[PDB]
Parts: C-alpha cells; structure tokens; sequence
C-alpha cells in the first residue's frame, strides 16, 4: 500500500514550494526531509504520500488524558505509517514508537537578537531583563521540565512561571519574537534550526554559546511496523554514501543569505 | 546468567588502572565504557564480566572466508553477550549484530605532530613527503576503501599500495608512529580518540581540519538478543539524565593535562 508519511512544516526540512497551488501531491513540498523521504522510499521500495501533521505539533503525551498529539500521535493512533521530520529521539517516545538510527545530530542552543548581552545558559539564568522560552510542545520544553542540572532547573523555574507566557506555538513564532523584541527575548531551540535561521535574511539573529545537550533526529515508525528494519538500513547506507552531508549542505549553507 | 561483556583496551574508554596487578575482575579496569557498563548493568538489572577482546580488534569480515573477527566476531559466534566499547555503528555490522541508539558522536579526523604542514585531507592527498594511514580491521579503513569522494578515493589508492605499510594494528601504534616520525606521518582516526590524545602529555599532537564524516558508537548485541531492547532504553535514559555528558567530561577534559 502507499505509505502515509507524517511530517511538519519546519524550515528547511519541509516548506511549501512557491508554486505549490499549481502542483500536486508530493510535488507541492521541498526541503531536506522532502529529499530524504524520496530516497528512503526508493531504497526501501515503497510508494508514499507526504502529509502535514494536522495539529502542527511534534508530539507530547497529555498528562491527564494520556493522549499523544502531533506526529507521534499520528503514528501511535495509526493515522500515518512513518514520520520523516526533525523529530527528536527521546526515551518517552521510544517507549511508544520505533526510531531509526539518527540522520542528524543536534543539541538545544540559544538564539539571540544580535547585540544581546548573553553568552551562555548560565548568563540567562543569572538575570531577569531578557526573557527566554522554548517551543511549547516538544523535546526542548521536556529537557527543561526534567533537568536536575542547577542552571537548567533554575531556567525551568523561571520559564514555567513567567508571565506573559515565554512559550511559543511554532519555531517561526519564537524567531519572530526574538526579532521584534529589541534584545529582550532569547529563544531556546535546536542547534539545527538555530544555525539555519542565522543564515537567513535579515541576518539579525545569532546562535550563542555551546549546545546544552546532545541528541539526534530519527525516522519514526509505529511499534512493530514491517518498515522499521529497512528504513534503519537505508539511513545507514545514505549516511555512508555521503547523502546526508550533501543534503545538509544543500539546505543550510548552499542557500545561506548572510 | 552473568553477562559476558566484550570490550577493547582503548583510551579513555577502557584502560588498566595504575594498580591493576593487585585488583581482580572488573576492578582492574577504568574509563568511559567501564563507567557506562556499570550504569547499564545497574538499569538492566544484570551482573556482568568485562573481557578484553581476544584478537584486540573492533571487527571486520574476511572477504574470502566471510568470518568476522574482533568484538563483532565475539558477538556473532556467541563468545560474548554484549559489546560495550567505542564500536562504530555501520551498515555492514548492523546486518549481523544489533546496535543501541548511539551513546556518542564522532567523525574521522586527522592527527598530526605539532608543526606538520597539513591542514586537511585535501592537503594530505596532494603530496607524498608525509605518509598517512589508518587502523586495521575497523571502520576508518572501510570508509576509505569504499569512498567515491575524489580526495578520499585518491588517499585510499595511495594507502593501500604504500610501502612500507601505513596501516597500524592498534590506535596506540598509530599515535606512537605520529610522535616518532618527526612530522612525516599523519594518522587518520576517530575525533574522540584524537581529541583525548591532544589533551595528554607530551602534548605534541594536534587534530587538524574538520571531521570527514559523522557517525556514532553504539552498544552492540547478537541479533535477536533479549538484552537489546533494554540496553537501548538504558542509553537514552542515561543521556537525558546528563550522565553521558558527565562521563565525557570526566574522561576527556577533567583528565586534560596540556
Ligand atoms: C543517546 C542520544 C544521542 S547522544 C549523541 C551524541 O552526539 O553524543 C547522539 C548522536 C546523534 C547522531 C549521530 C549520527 C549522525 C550525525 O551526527 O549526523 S549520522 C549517524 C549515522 C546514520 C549518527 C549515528 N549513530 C551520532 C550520535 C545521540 C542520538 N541519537
Ligand atoms: N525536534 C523537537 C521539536 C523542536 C524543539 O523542541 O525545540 C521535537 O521533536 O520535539
Ligand atoms: N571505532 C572504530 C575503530 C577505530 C577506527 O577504525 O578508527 C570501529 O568500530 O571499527
Ligand atoms: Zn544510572
Ligand atoms: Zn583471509
């Protein structure tokens, strides 16, 4: 059967083509994950349909309802067959879905408006003037919620209680907030997205300091799926054949505007 | 059943303690993988015995007999239950053993004696004054053997035919060759090992250039091992608790002496 792929509109992973209204099906979209999906499909020998996740979220479990939302929910509830997206491999997710070996490494990082007097997480934690926050429903928020590290625990205590809310619905919303806030908001997001935006006009943001953690994005499938083995082997093959490095360069740096 | 762990004497992952002569069993050893094994053993609820791989190799398949050597062989032939080592996750290996999600990232890199006029793989490939090689029976050799990237293809043509042989039996041999060759030998090895050595007396080596690729080390088990699921889940747990980061700091830069 045609494989339903869940993914997310997150630049430069998946983006609407300029002329998408004139195009159909998989041809409407472009990006790193669009190129990657085509290759995974070709190597595993399946036909597929790209679908954008309905609720626009990565995936988290409701503490009260126990229901998973986002791409993770679409796999868990059988709405999609595979997720090919910047979907972070985490323990709580690996308990309900399967991940390939990672196709990209990343860590949480700090985005500032250029000139913001912050160099580190410690810096953010030791001051009050500059607000800071995360994507409201992903792995970055969870990192802080769970961290027993002093600096990060202090940051979480501030973020969970800050008013108005320092959390954002989408990555684009976080980036826009840094850009419009005259240095008074810094955004905590994955190094991959941080480094992409740093190379986009109007070239007014910067990644500062080291990454806070180390993790990976993986291709996810419902637990027990017949696709998992082949998908994993394809990721390894594509890495070893240099495709992943090629795709990174194509979408990050070949298209740099700064 | 006490779990037989295969591993390899490779700094700073597994090393004999200074006073190892007076110690028995697992107590003889220390290092990142020693600490990791103890942590994994704790979470998965098993007792274990650390055993150094008999042939001192990571693992490769003989093209003629198709027999695997090294730690990979120990798993394949049922001589060990798990490998907890700086064992590179590769397609050919994944076809015969199982790997956890990676516990560490690395890439191939260049070690020179300080002052060697080499900045990149491209620099190495464009001269013959300075010899260069890799470890036998590991993933770095295979990388060059298979590469279609012009620079790396050219380097392999040289390496495979070079006389006397540029290949070494152990990392320690490669490092010693760099240190004694007065700038006329450069060694190709994983960034992790390169960066450790750079921070050790006599402080006469350097990592130069970027990494040539991006991959990871995983904990390996025989295909269909019951330990596989649990060990994978343990690695992710350790990562998120910051324990892996803690271990990396403990063994690389807390032990820095340069
Ligand atoms: C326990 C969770 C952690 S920790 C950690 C780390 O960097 O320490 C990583 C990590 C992420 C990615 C790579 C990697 C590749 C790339 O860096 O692009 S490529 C490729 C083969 C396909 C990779 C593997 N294996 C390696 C390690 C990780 C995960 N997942
Ligand atoms: N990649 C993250 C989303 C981005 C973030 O949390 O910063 C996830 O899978 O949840
Ligand atoms: N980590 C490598 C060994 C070292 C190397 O090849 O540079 C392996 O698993 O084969
Ligand atoms: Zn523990
Ligand atoms: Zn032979």
């Amino acid at each position: 059967k045609t494989v339903v792929v869940t993914t997310i509109l997150e630049s430069p992973y998946v983006m609407m083509k300029k002329n998408h209204e004139m195009l159909e099906g998989n041809e409407r979209y472009e990006g790193y994950c669009v190129d990657l999906a085509a290759e995974i499909a070709k190597h595993c020998g399946f036909k597929y349909k790209l679908t954008i996740v309905g609720d626009g979220k990565y995936g988290a479990r409701d503490a009260d309802t126990k229901i998973w939302n986002g791409m993770v929910g679409e796999l868990v509830y059988g709405k999609a067959d595979i997720a090919i997206a910047p979907l972070t491999i985490t323990l709580v997710r690996e308990e309900v879905i399967d991940f390939s070996k990672p196709f990209m490494s990343l860590g949480i990082s700090i985005m500032i408006k250029k000139g913001t007097p912050i160099e580190s997480a410690e810096d953010l934690s030791k001051q009050t003037e500059i607000a800071y926050g995360t994507l409201d429903s992903g792995s970055t928020k969870e990192f802080f919620r769970r961290s027993k590290i002093a600096v990060f625990d202090k940051m979480w205590t501030y973020m969970r209680s800050a008013e108005p809310s320092v959390f954002v619905r989408t990555t684009a919303e976080g980036v826009a907030r840094v850009r419009k806030s005259k240095g008074k908001y810094a955004y905590l997001l994955e190094s991959t997205m941080n480094e992409y935006i740093e190379q986009r006009k109007p070239c007014d943001t910067m990644k500062v300091g080291g990454n806070l953690d180390s993790k990976g994005y993986g291709i996810a499938t419902p637990k027990g799926s017949s696709l998992g083995n082949a998908v994993n082997l394809a990721v390894l093959k594509l890495n070893e054949q240099g495709l992943l490095d090629k795709l990174k360069n194509k979408w990050w740096y070949d298209k740099g505007e700064c």
